[PDB]
Order: C-alpha cells, then structure tokens, then sequence
C-alpha cells in the first residue's frame, strides 16, 4: 500500500524550494547552492511533473545578455532530457535592496517603473518556456509604520501596475494569466492584500479581471489564523483559483513553509478533498523549505514526503466520500438541504408563506440535532485509516 | 483643553452596547437589564447623536403584534423627546437556538426561509424609524468541523439571501443600503466572510453590488492579526465603507469589544486620521461592551470615554497633518511620489524608456534612505502631545 | 480493528463537559440540563472510569444544608450502582457575579475570604467522595486594564490563598494534592499564571511546593500558540504533572474545548506518545464541550469520540516506537546522543579538552545532516497507518 | 518640553542593534557593516550609557589569538575615549551552521561541548570588560518536528550546561550573574523555555538558582500573545529580573524588534510605570532593529527615538501616580484592599469567621462596581497628556 507519484499527478516544485540554502534571519546557509540543472533531474527522478521559478532563480541578477542565454539554454536542455514542464513563473521583486520599500507600490517612482520592466522581461521568458500562469507575490508591498504608506495611493499604483501588465500580455497576444499570491505579513510589518479575500476584491477593480486569479498558500492564510479550505472554497466559487501553493504551517507565527502535510494535518485533509471534489486541474505546486538542519539527502526526502502526503490524503478523502455510512451521515446533517435553493419559489411566494414565519414552529426546529459530531468522527476515522 | 462631544460629532451607540448585562461564557449577568428608553435618555445627555439596534433588542422575541407596537411607541417618544436618530438597524440571527447552525446559510431550508422573513420584517421597521443603513452580521454562519458545511453551497445560499433582500428593498422603493460585518471566528469555529477582504469580494458577486457595502469592526479585523487602518483604506478605495464599528481589542483572542481607544492605541490614531482625511461622513458607531466588573456608573463612564478618545485622537491627527515639519518629512519619504502615476506616459513609452531599465542605476536607488523612522517618531510625538 | 474503552483506561469526564447546556456569549442554551445521576450512568455505559465536578456542579448555589446532603446522597448511590470513581474535584470561583473581579485575588478582601471558605468546604466533600487531586482554575484572576490590578500584590494574595489551603489539608491530615490549571486569557483580558511555565514557577514560591502540581489543558496552552507536548514534557521533568485536561483547539482564538483529537491532530499524537512513554498514570481527563449544534445523541457521540481518538493515537504511537526502522532513524538523528551527558568528565576535563575547541572541526560537524525530515515522515506514515 | 537622555538614564544598546545590516529571510543587506568603534562613539554622542555584545559581534568568527586582542584593544580605547560601559555580554550560539540543531541542547554531543567552551571563553572576556550580567538566548534550542527532540532529555542537557557555567564562575570567583532570555519560536519551530514563566521555573531546578535570573524581551512575550507588564511583575515578585530588553512588537507574528515605544504603546506605558515604581535599577537595554528601509541617518534617528519614548512614558507614568484624582480612583477600585493580607488572622480564625461565609451577603458584595473604567480613562488621559 505505497503511494508512488507520477507526472500525471501534476506535482510541481519551485527552484527556490529544494534550492533553499537555509539562510534565516538568525543564521547562515547550511547547504551549498544547487545548480538548476541538478534540481530538474533530481525532481524528475522523484516523479515530479515540472518546476517553477523566479527570474532571479534561473538567471543571476545583473547577468549579461550573453550569460542570460547560456543559463536558459542549459535549463532548456534539462527539461528536454527529462520531459519536465514549466507551468508557472514569477518575478523576484523582494531580494534586491532596491525593492526595500516595495516593487509596484514603492514610494520612489523610478523604482516602480524598473519593477514593471523587470517583470515584463520575465513574462516574455515565461511564455518562451511554456508557462501558463504568472504569479505575483508582493513581499515588499507594505510598511512598518502608519505614515509610511498611503494605502489608498498604494492601491492605485498596484492597480496601475497590474493593469499595465494586462495590456502588455493582450498586446503581445500571450496566452498567459496572472495569479496574485496574498500574504498577511513578513518580511514587511503589514503586506498589502494580506488574504485571499483582499486579493479577490482587488482583482474586481482591474480593467480586465478575467485575466487575474489567485495563488493562495496554505501557510500564508494560516498566518492570519484563517481556514485555508474555506478560503479556497470562496476562490473556487468566484472561479479565481488559477494556481495554488501547498505546504505546512504550525499555527500563527513566521512563515515556516514546511513540507505539505506538516502543521495542520486535518486542514490538509479537508483541502485535498475540496480540490479533488471541485475538480481542480491546476498543478499541485509545493512552496516549501527543507529544514536547514538537513543535508542534500534530507532535502530530497522532504520533497518526496510532500507528494506522498498528498497521495495518502487523496486516498482517505476519496474513501470518506465513497463510504455509504458517510453518505447517510451527510444526509442526517442535512448537507443535501444546504444544496437546495432557499426561495426558488421567489420573493413574493416567500413573503406569502405562513409556514416560514406566521406558522413556523421554531421550538421544534431548534430541537433538531445537527449530528455534526458523528460526521466528524467518521471523517476522523477515515483519515487515520481506522474504520471500525 | 477638554473634549465635549456633540450631536454634530455623529457618535452613535448600539442598544446592546451600554445595554450589555455582562453574561459571559463563564459567568452570569452582573447588571440588570436597561430599558431602551433609559438608554436613549442617558446617551442623549452624554452628547450622543443616535442609537442603533437589533430587532430583538427593541422588541422581545415572541412579542405579539400588540406588544410590538407598544415597544416601538415608547421608543419613538424617547427619540422625539431627545432628538436622537436611528441611523442603523440590524437583525438578531444568532441568539435564538433556532439559529444554532446559522441564519442565511443554515443547513435546514425551513430555517433559512424563517431567517429571511425575520429580517425583512425588521427592514420595514428600520425604514419607519429612519435608518439609512442595514447591517448584517452572520455570527452563526460557519462551522466547527470540515464536513459540516460546504462553503461552495453555503456561499450560494448567502448570495441568494442577500440577492432577495436587494429585490425586496428595490421593490418597496426603500432608500436603505446593506452593510455586511465580517468576523473571523466566534461564536463559530470559523465564520464565513471572515475579513473585510472576503466581504468585499463576495459583494462583487451580488446581483446589485451597488446596494451592498461593509461595516468593519476594529476588534474583528484585529482578531485575525490584520491592520485595521489598512483594511479600512481598501474599503474606502472600493467605495464600500457604508458604516463602521469602533472599539478596542488586545491583540489576537476572543472578542473583547473594549471601549474605543483601548487595546491598540496607535492603530486607533491611524484609523481616526484616515477617517478624517478621507472625509468619512458616516456615523461613528461604537460596538463596545462595558466590563462586567463595572456598575451602571461605570457603564456611562465607559461610553463617555469612547467619544472622548475619538475627539482626542482626532485633534492629534489634525495637528500631525498640519505640522509643516511633518509635511516636509512626508516629502522626504517620497509620500508625494507615491501619488504620481507610475507610467502615465503609457506602456509603449515605458517599454522604450532606457532610464527605467537599460540605464537604471539600481545601486544608487537602493542606497536612498526612506526616512520612515523620523516620520514615525514625529507621528508618535504628536500622538503623545509631546512636540519638542 | 475497533477501540473499546474500558474503566482500566482511566478515562474521566467533568460533569460540566457532557453537561454543557450550550450557552455562549452570543447565544442561549440549546440543550436541557442533565441530572448528574444521568450523566454518571451514561458515561459508565460508555466505558468511562469516573467523573469530576465543581462544587456548584453537584450542589446548586445557595443550596441549604438539607438540600446539599440530598444532592450528595443521590450522586453517591449512582457511583455505587455503576462503580465510577471521583478522582478529581474543583471549585467554581468564576460563575457567580461575586467573583467578577476574581476569587483569591479579588480586590475586595471580604470576597477573597469568602472564596477560601467556599473552597475549603468543597475540599472536605472532595475527600469524602474519594478525590485524590483538587484542581484550581483561576478563571477570574486577572484584569482588563493595566491599573486595575497590581500583579505584585495579586501574586501575594494568590500565594497566601494556596499557602492557607496547604495548611488546612495538612492540618486535617488529608491525602489530597493541589493542581493549578493555567489559562492565558478569557474570560478576563489577561489571567494570572497564563501558561504551564508561569504556574510551575509560582509553585516554587509556595511554603509547601510538594503539595502543588499542574493541570495543563491542551486548548489553553494552544491559546498562546505554545507547544503542548513541550509544555507537558517540562512539567514531567519537574515532576509536577499531577493531572491533565484533554481536548481540542483550532489554533489561536477563544476556548473551543473541542473533543480530544480535534484541532491539532499531530500535537495530539505527540502528546499521547509522551504520556505513554513517560508512564503517566494519572487519569485521562476530558475537559471538552459538545457543540451546541448537537442534541443529546450528539453529546454522547462526542464523548465516545474522545476515548476512541486517544486509543487510536495510543496504538499508532506504540507502533511508531516499536518499529525498528524508526529505532534506526532515531539513532541516525542522534536521539541517543542527546541522552548522554555533555560533560560527565567534569568541568576541568572539558576545559582541558582540545577536541572540544582548539582542535574541533566545526566545518565537518556543521555538514552533518540531522535527518529529521526522514524521521518525521516515518512518524507521519505511522499516524496515518500508512506504512509503506 | 524636551526629553534629553543622559548616561545617568542607564540606556544601553547592543552592537547588533544599530549594527544590523538589514539581512532578512527574503532580502539582502541594505546597509554596510558598522565598525564597533563607530557605534560606540555615535551612541555616546546620543547620550547612551553603554553597549552590550555577542562574542561574534566584537571578534569575527575564526579570529586568531592575535586578531582577537587587536579587536578588543580598539574597542577598549573607544570605551575609554567616551566613558561608555559594558554592563552585559552574551554568546552567539545561533549564527554558525554548526549550531543548526542548537548549542547547549544540540543532539550531537561534540557540538554541545564546543558550545560550552565557546561560551566560557566569552564569559572571561565579559568579566575583563566589566560586564555584570551574562545573557543566554537559546535561539537554536528547539525543533521543527515532534520526534526530533526529547524535551525531557533536552532539559537535562540544558540544566547540565547552566550548572557547569555556574561552577566555572564560582570557581573563578567571578562577580557575574546569568540571565536567560526566553522566546516562543523563531528561528526554530518551537524554542525551549518559550516564556518568562518557563525560564523562571527551569531556573528553580538549577544547582545554584541564586546565580540565574531572566532577561525578558517586550517583543518575545508578545509573540505568544502574553501581557509583558504582567510577565515582568511575576519576575520582580520572584526577584529574578536581572536584565531586560526593550523594543516594539505588532501583535503576534515574526520578531519585529521595532524601536521601543512602537507596537503596543499602552503596554509600554504600563511597563515603564512598573519598572519605575518597582525601583528597577538594571540597565534599560534596547534590543531593536532599525528598519532596512532606512539609511545610516535613519538608524541613529531610530535609536534616539527609543530613549526619547522611554523618557516621555516615564514622565506620564509619574504624573499618573502623583495625580490625587488618580490616587482617589485607586482607592475607589480597592487597589489598597488588594494590598492587605487575606487572612492575617490565620486559618482557624478564618474558619470560625461567620462573616466570611455563614453570614456573608454575596448579593451586596457582587453589586459593588469596580470602577475600573474610570481609572483606565484617567490613565489614558495622562498618557495622551490630555488631562481635562
Ligand atoms: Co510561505
Ligand atoms: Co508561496
Ligand atoms: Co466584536
Ligand atoms: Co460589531
Ligand atoms: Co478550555
Ligand atoms: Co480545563
Ligand atoms: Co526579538
Ligand atoms: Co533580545
């Protein structure tokens, strides 16, 4: 009863994930840098479907046009020699000191312009490598103080930037969509569009909202103490789940970026279930960070554990939904009733319905048990593979 | 140098605020119930502008049509005898056991219908008393487990309900708007539309989004560790700030509902500033709870403290923005640059601009100090009224 | 492969657990009160070992000496008719309004005295029923403001109270020990001795520290974002784990008090393991609250789920420690090295050891991988009962 | 009405504070390294009393015995040329990869020994420079997983290390005391002795507890959502407040280390008050991090702001305690009653007191208002310097 991941599973990893050197705010790198080529081969041997990357992950900052091509060529040969795909690409607008006050919302106008040019350059490369989704994580978009950033003005600059990026893509006739990755805080005191909710609402104000979705991260939403599965549900409801970042997070605190399955285990189970039941076809991205206490051997074991955890949860969730005893329980809880419209008969009908108010026995309605505990235990028994 | 609140200040209070009996999950009521009439007179004497209420706050649950009128009549005379106004009204869809699984998103269809009828009934009364805004806090909309509620289905029921309420109002030709009050958790494990961001995004999916705004609460947003001022800014940017609930909250934990000014003091200062600079004209509502450790004398002192704190912060914020030294600091931080468009020259222009990339000196740009600390200290000195 | 709990398991429940009426800060009771006798029989039929209670749970407040005996007599017959035991008893110093400012640390001296008398009265009854541990949860000990309570003075009153209780017990020659249950916040803004750490340190200042331990709660420690298993470990290390309260908690927020197993599942697994490996013999108490959305049928299902979850985790933890592959992994991580003293050779020896500094190859030491990820995946595979 | 700090104020700063290069987990250094000598002169000109440092802050890692002396000599001349003192010193057991699994609790025995030797070496230097307190922050002491560290075994190693350090100091006849700085998490998933409470309790298990205190940090305690002033109070009560680290923290999240006064402003006011009323004589250390968005000019402005904020709060707290109206309010709240013993008359007396139970009118006692809101508003008016 083993769970071997295959390319068909659509499991992808970021060059920065297994490529993390282990540099933390209070420690130095515990591992040597990994050549992108090596990562592409190791991941392929593990059963990955593809890899994503930041412009600065593939081509070192300040690289000449000659070096640039050379870096891309090598990467291209690796993908060809393995069959790996590049479904998503993003831009690094947070590392370089120049982005200390942000990229698209930096107070310095000259910096904002540079941010757009650096991004557009990568979008072109992303389309060349075959990326279908372009993610944008504004890690420096925010502030540590109250009078340091006018959110109203910042939002204007944020929209302007995204609007321009949409005009460029549509002008080049590129078949690529944008995905905004929200984050509550870190490395900034407060980051703009901190949750999936703030990102979804901001997208509705863009000139072409149909060109923007959302790339929510398990750990990010949890950083604010929110229910990731619930967040994902809303995104799917609004048809904006263009991509997703899987990982682990131990409650509220710094961005752990643990391997998928870690941290909130039950949350992971409910997430996989929703993704499988909703029919999510997007790639199963893994934005994690192998612990700095591990070596190269540990890094590969960590990544493999991510795909394995997903497969295991996927199996338990399927068995949980296919279990008649569970199907019967769902009905006992009225899960089927929640699906039926409230007033399909219309407003006037509902207004003239005495059974809805005038002659509604609230006493008897309130006495009805929801039987939610029995259903949850059935879900727990399935997760722990202990069905008795 | 005193701060006497006047009706012109637009300070409003909820009947449940100063009317709180002090019943907590681990204790009984420490204060006797207050007759709505008494609250309307005491608040008027304090300088309040008006009071808001839940259908169940003014007319006891199960009240006969005869009792109903009687309760309203008395309340109406009090408002006339004092000049107090009723700018906002809401429905209690959380107290009664019948709403143990929610109101608009309850799994039981019969309950959902009853919830809509109970609401519509109050909307009518709200329009009669002169309410301009109708708030909806779905305190029971959520779940304690994963398989107990299908967020996708729940969102459908939530939209259906709001859509119907919009049809009723437009059908009656009522000049009233809706305001959704988000809350992360409590009393439910997880409440739907937990943040201002989730509420704003959900509103964009309604048939008539122009009829729905947002009533964010200081404590609620803080319950998720978010930046309230930032949240309010986004709302104003999207022109959805129809109402606001002021109060205090000590970090992340249960809903304290402390008097305005308490908890995050700096957050309160930045909030008042934004509200005053943005030109917010809506009422300054106070959704607080006088500590159960206080008597009737303490309740009045608590409410008065709310209006006083706002007035004090309002003064400090005004002095902070009018201070030349501060105006000069804002320029040093490039606050004025953040206001200028990024690429007003257009996309093609930005693409052909070598000064934005090809010949952009990032080294010199990165070396520029933001001078945010000096600005923040200037803001701190103003708040503490210690300008030296 | 079922897990039937037996009295030998030592599973106990509080009268307030399954007896919770469902009264929340925003809702009324959804269930009718349960007669203590009924709870004692239902729990016995489920396989419980015994039940605990607050003085106010068994004998209604203000009960006459005649009523008191009557309530005790009935309870006594139930225990005899079932074989259930009463391993722990506690006092209710939080419900009654009189305790609005606290019990042992109330500002009013007359209240503090009353609190001690009310407690002593119950200690006597606890010893009569056969209780071995007396828990003290200071739910009202704290404050909502800074100048409302002098922690230094409060700590004095707290010690005085506990010191007096120790003198009473030793004077009566009672064979009962005290257990302090810490809680970060709620219902008070901040509660004294908020964590297991603060309680353990405060106990070291008591006249007879050997008479005081600690009754940590899963949800409480989690309310501050701490690692419960780690907290329990420290308690065991200091030999102060006299009792423990099991339950569930979904991250940081109000006190959920969910059934054991819920909330942090992985945390529960590590907790059970430590309790089983350390040899904890104390009773497995369950301080939970059946969701108000459930009826009497749901309450029993919830309680049963608590015992079942423990048994399942107990099995997985045992298999995880007995697995050779795991034993080998522990060695690879140097878990065995952490057990060997650092400088058993002494200080002088360590000072003269050139291999510890002068000739210590830190480069090679740092390159050694901890192999913690492989061990964690092995722990995960065991928990999910998916060993492949 | 300005607040010029003087050496008499006892304001100290860590070399790593104003020396922070700005390297974050998602960004590079935005500022060039500062020569310790320059920091000692700039701080002196600002009015600082002295500076603290880690062994690796003054002497670069791997420095030869010849380089070591050279670094110390220069530093010594700076202190002489300015009059600055070195009240505290600490060891860097977190940066070097060798300490990836911890220092004193590392699984590798050879690493633990090296950690002790590296520490002892610095203790000697600390005593030479005139340090009175030696702080120990176990930033790497913890784990990211459950089976990666046996807290029981780890605690043994932690005690062994501290015990040995106490034997070395007493053997050398050094007049220096140890101070343990707790931290909930970061950079490790969970750090041992996460709160002031866990550190105080662990110290009571040391061979010579009289040689160990506690160095609590404002931001650290807040990282767990605890009340810093309350934490400090308990420490003072146990006479273990040997040192303290001042700074700012915006609720629950990563370690911001903002300048003193920032983050929780009210918490800062109550802290200063307690420190001034308790008579704390220890140095007012500032463990902060100047925002990476600032230049050298901003760094100095940030540090100056720390001393200024303390002085301002110190003034407001003094005026708040000296205000008769406040003194009268404290009495109205019974703050004076909380100071009087509960049962000075003894146990037997309290047991025979019918006025404490038999004839205690709880009804009238419960009706008494605490008047805490009035007192808090008086405290608020004083803080905002708005006494009307
Ligand atoms: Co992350
Ligand atoms: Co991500
Ligand atoms: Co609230
Ligand atoms: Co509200
Ligand atoms: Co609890
Ligand atoms: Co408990
Ligand atoms: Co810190
Ligand atoms: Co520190």
């Amino acid at each position: 009863m083993n769970y071997q991941p295959t390319p068909e599973d659509r499991f992808t990893f970021g060059l920065w994930t297994v490529g993390w050197q282990g540099r933390d705010p209070f420690g130095d790198a515990t591992r040597r840098a990994l050549d992108p080529v090596e990562s592409v081969r190791r991941l392929a041997e593990l059963g990955a479907h593809g890899v994503t990357f930041h412009d600065d992950d593939l081509i070192p900052f300040g690289s000449s046009d000659s070096e640039r091509e050379e870096h891309v060529k090598r990467f291209r040969q690796a993908l060809d020699d393995t069959g790996m795909k590049v479904p998503m690409a993003t831009t690094n607008l947070f590392t370089h000191p120049v982005f200390k006050d942000g990229g698209f919302t930096a107070n310095d106008r000259d910096v904002r312009r540079y941010a757009l040019r650096k991004t557009i350059r990568n979008i072109d490369l992303a389309v060349e490598l075959g990326a279908e989704t372009y993610v944008a994580w504004g890690g420096r978009e925010g502030a540590e103080s109250g009078g340091a950033k006018d959110v109203r003005d910042a939002l204007d600059r944020m929209k302007e930037a995204f609007d321009l990026l949409g005009e460029y893509v549509t002008s080049q006739g590129y078949d690529i969509r944008f995905a905004i990755e929200p984050k509550p805080n870190e490395p900034r005191g407060d980051i703009l569009l901190p949750t999936v909710g703030h990102a979804l609402a901001f997208i509705e104000r863009l000139e072409r909202p149909e060109l923007y979705g959302v790339n929510p991260e398990v750990g990010h939403e949890q950083m604010a103490g929110l229910n990731f599965p619930h967040g994902i549900a809303q995104a799917l409801w609004a048809g904006k789940l263009f991509h997703i970042d899987l990982n682990g997070q131990n409650g509220i605190k710094y961005d752990q970026d643990l391997r998928f399955g870690a941290g909130d285990l039950r949350a992971a189970f409910w997430l996989v279930d929703l993704l499988e039941s909703a029919g999510y076809s997007g790639p199963r991205h893994f934005d994690f960070k192998p612990p700095r206490t591990e070596d190269f051997d540990g890094v590969w074991a960590s990544a493999a554990g991510c795909m394995r955890n997903y497969l295991i949860l996927k199996e338990r969730a399927a068995a949980f939904r296919a279990d008649p005893e569970v199907q019967e329980a769902l009905r006992a809880s009225r899960l089927d009733e929640l699906a039926r419209p409230t007033a399909a008969d219309g407003l006037q009908a509902l207004l003239d319905d005495r059974s809805a108010f005038e002659e509604f026995d609230v006493d008897a309605a309130a006495a009805r048990g929801m039987a939610f505990e029995r259903l949850d235990q059935l879900a727990m028994d399935h997760l722990l593979g202990a069905r008795g």
